[PDB]
């Protein structure tokens, strides 16, 4: 039976130790005071730091970074041991080197393996290890690195190796972030959802309050969110394929592909996926508000008054078959536009994305990507034909609130149509392999 | 070219052997009778047990547990061999030790590796290995364990290592279960779906049969399932966050977190995920019945009679703008409540859950979890305002059938609101790190 | 610090080298001309082929297959080196042996490891490695194979080992295909979608143009796609479980299970999953056209004319409660039929499929699979009861266009009902273990 020593008897050291008592390991705690250790598991003795290190071959330091100073007092004991640095930091970039780098310079005669810093001690005690399933392992001594990965499987966890010790800077950044790449699409949507909210409140509850003075203020329950959400969903969709357009152009002015993109497009290259999933969220709301239109009391009432007026006044509707096209046109364009818009999202799962080579993935995300962007653009152009862009439409001096959202996608579709022309596209073909 | 011996020529031994003939291995079968072996692949000879063991270094025993007795007659031949125990059992807990433990005590001079017990022989023959893709490997001799994992990759499979031989008790439990954790939410929903079915049949087809005697019995096609399913979906949602409430309280009476939960809450801690996915199933039905309301003939007819009555009788509806709030209120609360209720389900995928650290996962599942539970509670409270809880509502002595489903969630929301108060929440903060 | 040599300085060699400069490796390029090398990273010298090979231990050949000829001129330099063949081919089956096999016969005194052939050089430069995340590694020398997998983790990638060098034929087929298994369901659906399109155009816009001459040509916007898509979705669903029926029968005529299926059923065994996901796509469209019926102008108008006619003519509808069953019957059958039809798709994810043993997977895909096929068949039979199959239905000599899609599923349901009978099913039980 193996023997595993743990320095520090605090929060993580109790929880990790009590897991290993249930997994068959001689757990030998080391604390500052072997006299008084109140909360401890049953079959695990507590010794001194110099005492407990002389018994195991695997030593886990469950202490913070600042209290590393006593380890230099015992570096002749730690010769050839396997030290498992598990520590984290309070915030990103607090120190110029990582802990495992800093731990290796404190004890040069021992092998350092970064591990366990992802999971939480409450997940070990409660056993509800759901997101804390993988354990990242990085280090330099490969033979000692395997012995750590023989422990982690016996804890019911999953070891994911991360290579050399140079990756330990990245791994400590991992459990401290809270949606780092989603910060740009959240702020970009929220500044566009608030602005479009106050834009449409002016058209739809203020203008009926100034002229033909009636309340009409229920519109911000469903109808104004049914106007904010799809234009948010359309603009963020057009913002996805816009760096693909710009960097295509920006390769032409340079005439090569070996120079660096100007670092503001480059973060906006990495946030392509982050935008498209946000655009999926708003389009899914625009679906659900639309399918629930015939339950709304304002829809039920207006269909009542329009019918009874046609009932008591003997005039009738002649069934204009032109309008029978259009009202069935954009809907059928919207469903085809939405189905692909789901199909891009199902591709975005990290398990579907790992089962598909990059040629098929380029076919889904780029060849079918514009095909979504067309059918979403045609869904609002055909709906725009019923409004026809008349001068009887703008209320004071400002339009019907969707044509502001049509500036961006029509810009992309025209310029992409330039880039498919053989006067340009054959130049694109040679420049993807090397050109002056 | 390597040589792989297989003891037993039955069901699995033919299928595993015929796979290895297509993968380039000298397959040497051993049976009881090398004379008569009718069904066998082409390039694989059949020898005796003592004969075939003297040729390979890797020996696979495709025999049941009870017919292990002849192996003691040849334990001097199996010195240093690699024995791959693949056997399963008829039911859980049939024997006090696992097979690989029991096999190691029969032959102490050989290394045991548990493998292959997950996949099926028909998946090997037909090549439609879809769910039988991973192969679990556990054992003690690490160098022999790698040589087994060099075979499994050559079969087009995926080796998942499981650590020491102590995990072999768990691995044989794996292919024998049939949704073990889903057993509690199935029974809890079914006893709540049947009870709520007979509860609403009494209100909706019995009471129109006693008083104002008319048929009205079509309601159990859609309308009664549109009443069973969301209250089932709401109660099972409130049952998710209820152990989080109770164990928060139960940490306060103890004043520490280092004592064990009382073993009936603990299984109901592990079945949190299992409930929430079932609540996603019923809420998704309550969506689809609701969106298809305007196609129902009973909905089309009642809208006809209400209009024609307003047509021939010249009275009209004055468009009560208070009702224009409420009917657009709970719908907009329901869509926001459903969108997050999907977003918890997309998080529950085992690939999305492995790409997210536990801080973000706690933010989705717990910070946004109650935010779903509020908006689902407000979706039925606002719908409850249209019924107003009047004495003209209960039929005999029993209410309008949703307020029975409001006992559980409002209980959770009040007590959780207690736990966010700083008179309690600051005590929660110190007790998550250690306290008397 | 390690030293990694790269033969060839072209497209991939620049991109792979510039990644390794950012990851800490002495990159030593070899080209034909060390004099003129214009585009190169900063800290990486360019030497001759014989010169650069004398410095590293790991040599990557970023050259095509045809320009392998100079390697025989320097095979005494490559003794014991680790050669990483990364090359691809222009099309499948261009040569009888793979590159790594062909490379090993050119240099017998070196170890060959196939790697890196999946990812693209633009993903390395741009850093948007999304689908090009995994790197497949296969080879024979296991100790040299690990040293390659120590490089790949330092590039931020994920090494997936593939076993011996015999798998290298398969790996080069991987990045060249473009949905290979989806080719059969695409063509089978498209030949069934076009045929059913021209079939229903004749019934629905031609017959109103011949008799009772009116336009009626808007029907091919939504209504004709609402007739093509579900019958496409139903037939492709019945085509899923049809090989399961036929091969069950075909085991009975043989009386064993150890003979090979006749190679046209066998490809149609592997394309089970490929069909069912396509049938999920068309059923999801038939959902979305159906839920958007009450927004169509043709639906709004016909409900207007039917009401006003019932308004001015004092006759009324007596609320036939038989029709109140049926219109609420097939809808409730369709929703139950669709919910399971989603639940089969959620199972089809490669991460959910790897978390479920084959007994539960057989219970979802086969026990609940027919339960979908029943409820989808009953969804159109009950809708067929409203049309009743009258002689007042067929227009010239041809029926109401869905009963053509009912030939296949009712065939499967009857013959499967034969196979559950104990006169047959007990014979099925013995024949799955061995029988004459
Ligand atoms: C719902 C949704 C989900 C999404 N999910 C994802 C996701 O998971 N991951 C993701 O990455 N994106 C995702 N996206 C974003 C979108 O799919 C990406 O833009 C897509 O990956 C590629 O689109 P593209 O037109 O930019 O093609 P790209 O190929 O990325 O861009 C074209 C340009 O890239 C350059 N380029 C491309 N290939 C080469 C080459 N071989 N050599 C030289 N230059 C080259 C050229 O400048 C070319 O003009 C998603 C979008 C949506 C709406
Ligand atoms: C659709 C859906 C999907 C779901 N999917 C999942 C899923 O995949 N996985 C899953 O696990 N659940 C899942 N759930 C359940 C739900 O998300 C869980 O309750 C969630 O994981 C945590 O919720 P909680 O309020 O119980 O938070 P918790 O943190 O689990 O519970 C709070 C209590 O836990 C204790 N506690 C928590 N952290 C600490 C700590 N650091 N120290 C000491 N005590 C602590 C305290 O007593 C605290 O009061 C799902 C639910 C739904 C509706
Ligand atoms: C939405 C959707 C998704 C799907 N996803 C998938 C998917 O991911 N993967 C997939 O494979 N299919 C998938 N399918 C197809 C369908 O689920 C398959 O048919 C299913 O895997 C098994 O169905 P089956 O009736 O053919 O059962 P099977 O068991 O495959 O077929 C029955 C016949 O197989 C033979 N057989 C089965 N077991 C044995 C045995 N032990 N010994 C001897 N003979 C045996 C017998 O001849 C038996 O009569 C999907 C279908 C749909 C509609
Ligand atoms: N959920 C978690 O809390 C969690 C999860 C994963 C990783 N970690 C990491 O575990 C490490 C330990 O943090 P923790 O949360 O578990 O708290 P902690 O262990 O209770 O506090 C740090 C420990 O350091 C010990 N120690 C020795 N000398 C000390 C000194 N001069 N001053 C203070 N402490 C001294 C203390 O125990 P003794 O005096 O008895 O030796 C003390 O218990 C951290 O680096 C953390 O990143 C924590
Ligand atoms: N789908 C599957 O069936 C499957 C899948 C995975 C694993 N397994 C496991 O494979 C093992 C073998 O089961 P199986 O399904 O493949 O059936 P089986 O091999 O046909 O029956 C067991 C084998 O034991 C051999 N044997 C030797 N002495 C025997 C004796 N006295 N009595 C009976 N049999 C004797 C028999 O072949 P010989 O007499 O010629 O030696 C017989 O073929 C089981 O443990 C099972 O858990 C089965
Ligand atoms: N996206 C990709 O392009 C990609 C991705 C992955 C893998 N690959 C693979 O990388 C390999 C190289 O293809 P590549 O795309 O990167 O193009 P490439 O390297 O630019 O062209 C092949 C290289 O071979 C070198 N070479 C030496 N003698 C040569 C000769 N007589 N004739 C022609 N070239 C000679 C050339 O550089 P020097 O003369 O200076 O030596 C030339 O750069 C291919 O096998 C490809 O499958 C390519
Ligand atoms: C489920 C399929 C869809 C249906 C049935 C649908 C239906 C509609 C309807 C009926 C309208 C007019 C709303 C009104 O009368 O005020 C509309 C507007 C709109 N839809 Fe869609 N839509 C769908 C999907 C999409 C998608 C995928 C997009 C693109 C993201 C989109 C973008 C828009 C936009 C921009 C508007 C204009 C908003 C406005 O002017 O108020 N829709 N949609
Ligand atoms: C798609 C979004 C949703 C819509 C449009 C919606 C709509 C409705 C409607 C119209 C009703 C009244 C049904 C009737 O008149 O008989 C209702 C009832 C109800 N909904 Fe929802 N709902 C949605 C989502 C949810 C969610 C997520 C929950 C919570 C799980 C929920 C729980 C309920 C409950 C409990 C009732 C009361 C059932 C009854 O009293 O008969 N709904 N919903
Ligand atoms: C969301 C649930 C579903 C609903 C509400 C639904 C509703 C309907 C409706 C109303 C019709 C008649 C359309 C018309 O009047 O022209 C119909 C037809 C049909 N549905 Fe569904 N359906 C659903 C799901 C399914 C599923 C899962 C299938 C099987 C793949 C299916 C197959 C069919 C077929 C074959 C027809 C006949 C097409 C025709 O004759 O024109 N449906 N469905
Ligand atoms: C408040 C919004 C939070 C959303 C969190 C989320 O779902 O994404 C978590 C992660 C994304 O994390 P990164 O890939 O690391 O950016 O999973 C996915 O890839 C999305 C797949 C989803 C495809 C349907
Ligand atoms: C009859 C109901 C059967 C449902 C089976 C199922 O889907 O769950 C299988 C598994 C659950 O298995 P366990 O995690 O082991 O409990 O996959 C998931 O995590 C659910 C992800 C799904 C998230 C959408
Ligand atoms: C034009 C249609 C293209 C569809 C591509 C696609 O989604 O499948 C890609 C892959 C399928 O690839 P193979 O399994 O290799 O056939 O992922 C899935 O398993 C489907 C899971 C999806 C379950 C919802
Ligand atoms: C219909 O609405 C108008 C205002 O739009 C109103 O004046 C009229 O009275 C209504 N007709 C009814 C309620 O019959
Ligand atoms: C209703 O439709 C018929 C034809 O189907 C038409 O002749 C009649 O005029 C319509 N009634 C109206 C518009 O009131
Ligand atoms: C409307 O319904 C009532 C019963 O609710 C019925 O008596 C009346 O005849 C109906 N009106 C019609 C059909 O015009």
């Amino acid at each position: 039976q193996e023997t595993v020593c743990i320095f520090g008897t605090g929060d993580f050291g109790r929880s990790l130790g009590l897991k290993m008592l249930q997994c068959g390991y001689s757990v030998v705690f080391g604390s500052r005071n072997p006299q008084k250790t109140t909360l401890l598991p049953s079959g695990a003795e507590v010794l001194s730091y110099s005492e407990a290190a002389k018994k195991s071959g695997i030593i886990i330091i469950a202490i913070h970074r600042e209290h590393y100073d006593f380890l230099t007092e015992l570096t002749e004991v730690l010769n050839g041991k396997i030290l498992v640095d598990i520590s984290n930091n309070l915030k990103i970039n607090q120190y110029p080197e990582s802990n495992a780098e800093y731990l290796a310079h404190l004890v040069p005669g021992a092998h350092v393996v970064k591990a366990f810093n992802t999971i939480s001690a409450w997940a070990l005690q409660s056993g509800a290890l759901d997101a804390s399933r993988q354990v990242f392992v990085c280090g330099n001594d490969s033979k000692a690195k395997q012995r750590v990965m023989d422990i982690v499987r016996n804890l019911g966890l999953t070891p994911m190796d991360q290579g050399s010790l140079m990756a330990a800077k990245e791994i400590e950044k991992y459990p401290l972030q809270l949606f780092p790449m989603w910060r740009f699409p959240f702020y970009l949507s929220a500044v566009l959802c608030v602005f479009l909210f106050f834009y449409c409140v002016i058209r739809d509850v203020i203008y009926p309050y100034v002229y033909e003075k009636k309340d009409n203020t229920f519109r911000m329950a469903i109808s104004i969110p049914n106007r904010i959400f799809p234009i948010t969903a359309l603009t963020l969709l057009a913002l996805v394929y816009l760096p693909g357009v710009i960097a295509a152009i920006l390769q032409l002015y340079r005439g090569t592909k070996y120079r660096r993109f100007p670092d503001w497009l480059d973060h906006w290259m990495l946030c392509r996926k982050q935008l498209g999933l946000v655009a999926l969220g708003f389009a899914f709301l625009h679906v659900l508000y639309t399918l629930v239109i015939p339950i709304r009391y304002y829809v039920r009432w207006r269909l009542g008054n329009l019918t009874v007026t046609q009932a008591i006044l003997k005039k009738e509707n002649p069934f204009s078959t032109s309008s029978a096209w259009l009202s069935d046109s954009y809907v059928a364009l919207g469903i085809l536009g939405f189905f692909l818009f789901v199909l891009l999202g199902i591709t975005s799962l990290p398990s579907v994305s790992n089962a598909v080579n990059w040629r098929e993935f380029r076919f889904v995300q780029s060849k079918l990507g514009y095909l979504t962007l067309i059918l979403c653009t045609a869904h609002t152009l055909v709906y725009g034909g019923k409004r026809f862009l008349s001068p009887s439409n703008l209320r004071w001096y400002l339009p019907a609130a969707y044509v502001l959202g049509l500036i961006i996608p029509c810009t992309v579709l025209v310029i992409k149509f330039v880039l498919i022309m053989p006067c340009v596209d054959n130049t694109l073909t040679r420049i993807r392999q090397g050109w002056e």
